C-alpha cells in the first residue's frame, strides 16, 4: 500500500481549487468584520488576534505534492522545505493581516514548527510580506511542548485575543488530543464560535482529524494506518 | 491504477474531520448574520437565499465512501443512493433554513439533481426537516446548463440576499471556467465571499476536478490519473 497517493485528491483539491481560495478569502473577510466589531466593542486589554502558520498564513502544499509524488510521507524532507523558506502566503491572508496592522492590532503567529526552524520561518514571513516578522510574534513550539495553549494564555497575559485563525482545531482553545467523537462534539458545542471567534480554514491534507483516527500515534505502520482510514470511513451499503 | 484510491483522505476529511464541520457551522453562521444584515436594511423585492443541495445541506458523503470501499468510481449506486433519500442534513443548515424561513424569506434549493430525482429530494429533504421542501422551491436541473438560469427566475421576483454552496458554480460567474480562470476570478470575487457567496469546502468531487479535465469526465482512470499528478506543484 502507498499511503501517499491516498492524498492525493485532498492535496489537488488545495492547490488547484478555486473554492480552496475562496474558503480562504471568506474565512479572512469574516474575520475582517469580527476584528473590527471587536475593536468597536473595546478590550480590557490591548487587542491581538492569534493565526496558525502552515495551511493558515503559509502554503506547504508543495510539499505534500512532494511526497505524493515520491510515496514518502511527511515529514520526509520537511525540514529541507521549511529551509527553503518559499511557502506562499495564503490567499487573504497578507491583506488581512496588514489591516490589523493599521488597526494598531498586535499578531501573534503560534504555529507548531520547531524553535530551530524560527530563522527560516521568519525568512518565510517576510518573503510574503507578513508583518511584524520577529522572535516577539512568532511563537514556535517547543521540544516537548504539547499543543498551543501555553503560548496562548502567554498572550492573553498582555492582549485580548479578539479573534484566533487556523485550520486545525487545536489552533483554537478546547480541543487537544481528543478522539473524533469528543472533538467532533465538541465542535457542536462550540458551534456559535466559527466564524465569530475561531475562524478555521480548510485543510483536507492533514491534521489533527487524521491523528486523531490514529490515536495520534504515528509510529504506526502504514499497513495499520490504512486499515484505520478505511475502517472509519461511513460507507453507503447498497 | 485505482483511482477511487486518490479520493480516500479528502472523503476521510469530509466524514470525520471536526474542522469540516466547523467550516460548515462558520459558513452557515456567517450566512445568519449576513441575512440579518440584509434584512435590516432591506430589500426592494422579497428576500430570498439560494442554497445548492449537495455537499451544502445534504451530505452525500456515504456514497463516495462507499466508491473508495468498492473501489467503483461515479456513476456506480449515485441513483440508487439518491433514492434511498437517506442524506443527512449538514452541520448548521437546518437551523440555519428555519431561521431564514422565519424572517420571511424565501429559500430555493438550486441543485443539479436530475428533475426526475425531486420526490427522492422532497423526502430527502422532509426527512432532515429542511423547510419549503416543495417542487415550487426545489429547483432542479432541465436537461436541455448551470445554474445561471434558475438563479436569474429567483431573481424576477425575490432578491437573492445570500448564495450557498460547494461549488464555485453555485455562485454567478464562475461556469466553466480554466483553473486558471476560475481562480482568477475568484480571486476577483474575493470580496464576495462570506458577504454575498457563502462557500463550503468539498474536497471530493466537483468543478474543480472537472476543470482539470477541460470538463471532459470520458477520460480514462489512466488519463485522469496523470492529469491528477501533473498538476500537483511540487518544489525543488
Ligand atoms: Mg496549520
Ligand atoms: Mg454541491
Amino acid at each position: 500500500v502507498k499511503l501517499t497517493d491516498q492524498q492525493l485528491m485532498a492535496d489537488l483539491w488545495y492547490q488547484t481549487a478555486g473554492e480552496m481560495k475562496a474558503l480562504y478569502y471568506q474565512g479572512y473577510n469574516t474575520g475582517q468584520l469580527k476584528l473590527d466589531a471587536a475593536l468597536a466593542k473595546g478590550t480590557e486589554k490591548k487587542p491581538a488576534i492569534v493565526l496558525d502558520l502552515d495551511e493558515t498564513v503559509l502554503d506547504n502544499s508543495p510539499h505534500q505534492a512532494m511526497s505524493v509524488k515520491t510515496g514518502k510521507g511527511y515529514p520526509y524532507k520537511w525540514d529541507d522545505w521549511i529551509n527553503k523558506a518559499e511557502a506562499e502566503a495564503l490567499p487573504g491572508s497578507i491583506d488581512f493581516l496588514k489591516y490589523t496592522e493599521s488597526k494598531g492590532v498586535d499578531i501573534y503567529y503560534i504555529s507548531n514548527r520547531k524553535t530551530n526552524q524560527l530563522d527560516a520561518t521568519i525568512k518565510n514571513l517576510e518573503r510574503v510580506g507578513a508583518p511584524q516578522a520577529t522572535k516577539e510574534h512568532i511563537l514556535l513550539q517547543d521540544p516537548k511542548e504539547k499543543g498551543k495553549e501555553k503560548r496562548r494564555e502567554l498572550v492573553s497575559q498582555t492582549h485580548d485575543i479578539v479573534l484566533f485563525f487556523g485550520d486545525n482545531l487545536s489552533d483554537f482553545t478546547g480541543f487537544d488530543g481528543k478522539s473524533v467523537k469528543d472533538r467532533n462534539q465538541a465542535v457542536t458545542d462550540s458551534k456559535a464560535q466559527f466564524g465569530e471567534k475561531f475562524i478555521i480554514f480548510p485543510n483536507p491534507m492533514y491534521g489533527d482529524w487524521e491523528g486523531a483516527l490514529y490515536d495520534y500515534n504515528f509510529k504506526k505502520s502504514d499497513a495499520e494506518k490504512d486499515k484505520i482510514r478505511h475502517d472509519n470511513l461511513k460507507s453507503f451499503d447498497a
